[PDB]
């Protein structure tokens, strides 16, 4: 038994890879992600330009989670193109890389780069819609027209079928209209759900303090805390995009976890504040815990499973 | 060291209290709730008319939280009128009594109705906007335009000083919007943040199904997972309203939750998961504990901390 898949036209050794953001910013991170067990990488979300991101501390992990507020900081959009183009060695495994632009035009501008490098090499982009608090407007994929319109710019721009991540949502109409744009979209080949639960609040009992500086510690929350929305959003947008491939992405520890995510509908999981705490070991943890209760179950291929979570009547 | 306190003209011998649809739909469950050390009480969120609400199970608990699409069971309006004009004893404790309408012509009938006896007995009302609205579109507190109106036509027909139940937020733009629509109302005094985090999804591993029949599994979650948004909403509101009142209600397991929720603003704290899955005697545990961690750190009264959670530089 191996946990080998086929999609988007590239093979994986198995389904799991890294969150967008967790050990992927610096070349470094990304040689060991490539040299880890993982079916697959994702770089950081990046700018045109380099960021440092938000002041320190910055980033917390606890038993239950973790909560960040990154700003993100990475190496510019020139660095992880030239990762893709130069340094990346696709026979080891697939590679996608996301962008974060702060506006409709600079995710234009990347991805007119980005295009001949996936023709010639095949990285795979990851459109990241969340993105640093403008007052007075909501997050892009919170706004539907605003989402439409970076989706259309995008998909003319780019030509080339991509990913789209997605932050949670918790309302069934949202559901339906997120879903519903999200199809007009036809190069729009995966989700990926779900980003961090927006702007959480850790406090610390015994100092009476927040936990980051950036933001009067409000955060996004990832880690135990997620997973059952996350289960959720996958869920939601597996049923509602047939056409479409789902990542999912909240929340994994453990290859219950991801057992759970596929059940959902999930093609590749992807894991972040367990690997952020764990290191990139956990990726071999994860492959033979998700084989053992496969065998348990009497599972050959995760095709036999994926989506087939069992409703009551 | 103490634990009273006095908001909206009652007073209140500690700050728990259980959260609406907890422990408290039947006379019987309004009675052992005020034969609790509770500060106070709120009565389920009803209707005008009964209702069964959905099919079972439609409730479960696990060691993080609840999942719960209980579809608003309630013995209907007249009952938890007649409980707070005639059977409540407010000797014991304050009693709220929430409400939750499916139109805001029907949340009008009721409030029109409920106002002489606030008057005369000091019912207080909470109004619960996750109130579904037309189906297809999103709860009303999800959609501030309908919130505007309910608050408006709530405002006209009760007269009185009120507090609403809140969703949670995810977004810092909903978080404004949303506060800048509850400061159009001066009747609004108190804010309950958080009602359960909206439309998650649990699944068994083994059996590899959903836990709940209603909604295909999908509903609201409480406990564990929702404590550091709990936090975020009742800060932000806190931070926003600053001529409302702000009542946690979210992941409150122990004293130190509690705390926390007071640090974050909170004046009262209800208790929804944890008193569903310990029981009454929760009440005790919970004022003992808050009271420790108060001596140990010097603190006399509520009012020493509530909202005092520092931020980072
Ligand atoms: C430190 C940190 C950095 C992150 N940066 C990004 C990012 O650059 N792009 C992105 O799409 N999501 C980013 N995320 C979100 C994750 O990819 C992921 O959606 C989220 O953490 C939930 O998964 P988890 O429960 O496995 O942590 C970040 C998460 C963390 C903790
Ligand atoms: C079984 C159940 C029934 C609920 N019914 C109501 C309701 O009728 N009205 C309401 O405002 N919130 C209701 N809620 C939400 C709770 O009041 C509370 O906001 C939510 O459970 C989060 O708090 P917790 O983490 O302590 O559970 C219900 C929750 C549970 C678990
Ligand atoms: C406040 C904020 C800043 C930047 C982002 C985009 C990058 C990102 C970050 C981050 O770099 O802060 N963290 C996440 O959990 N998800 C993300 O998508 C999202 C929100
Ligand atoms: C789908 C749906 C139906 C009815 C409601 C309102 C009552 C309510 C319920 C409920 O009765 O299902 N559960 C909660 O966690 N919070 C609530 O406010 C909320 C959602």
């Amino acid at each position: 038994m191996c946990l080998k898949l086929n999609l988007l036209d590239h093979v994986f050794a198995n389904p799991f890879m890294n969150a967008a953001g967790v050990l992927c910013s610096t070349e470094e991170d990304l040689r060991c992600m490539t040299a880890s067990s993982s079916g697959a990488l994702v770089s950081k979300s990046c700018t045109s330009a380099p960021r440092d991101g938000n002041p320190e501390p910055r980033y917390m992990a606890f038993p239950l989670g973790s909560i960040n507020s990154m700003g993100l900081p990475n190496l510019g959009f020139d660095f992880y193109l030239k990762y893709a183009s130069d340094l990346h060695d696709y026979s080891k495994k697939p590679l996608f890389l996301s962008i974060s632009g702060l506006s409709v035009e600079e995710n234009v501008a990347m991805v007119r780069r980005l295009a001949p490098v996936a023709q010639e090499k095949g990285v795979l982009l990851e459109l990241n819609l969340s993105c640093p608090n403008v007052p007075g407007k909501p997050q892009v994929a919170y706004d539907f027209e605003a989402m439409r319109t970076y989706l259309q710019q995008v998909s003319l721009a780019y030509g080339l079928p991509f990913g789209v991540k997605m932050p949670p949502y918790f309302d069934i109409a949202h559901f339906d209209t997120a879903a519903a744009v999200l199809n007009e979209f036809p190069l729009v080949k995966f989700v990926t759900c779900v980003n961090s639960v927006g702007n959480g609040l850790v406090i610390d009992a015994e100092s009476e303090s927040v936990v980051i500086k950036p933001k009067q510690g409000f955060g996004g929350l990832g880690g135990k805390y997620i997973l059952p929305t996350a289960l959720a959003n996958v869920n939601a947008f597996y049923r509602r995009c047939p056409d479409k491939l789902v990542f999912g992405c909240g929340g994994v520890y453990s290859g219950e976890d991801a057992f759970l995510h596929i059940l959902a509908g999930a093609s590749m999981v992807q894991v972040g504040t367990a690997l952020q705490e764990e290191g990139p070991g956990i990726f071999t943890r994860l492959e033979d815990e998700l084989l053992e209760i496969m065998a348990r179950k009497g599972y050959r291929t995760l095709e036999e499973f994926r989506g087939r979570v069992k409703t009551i009547e």
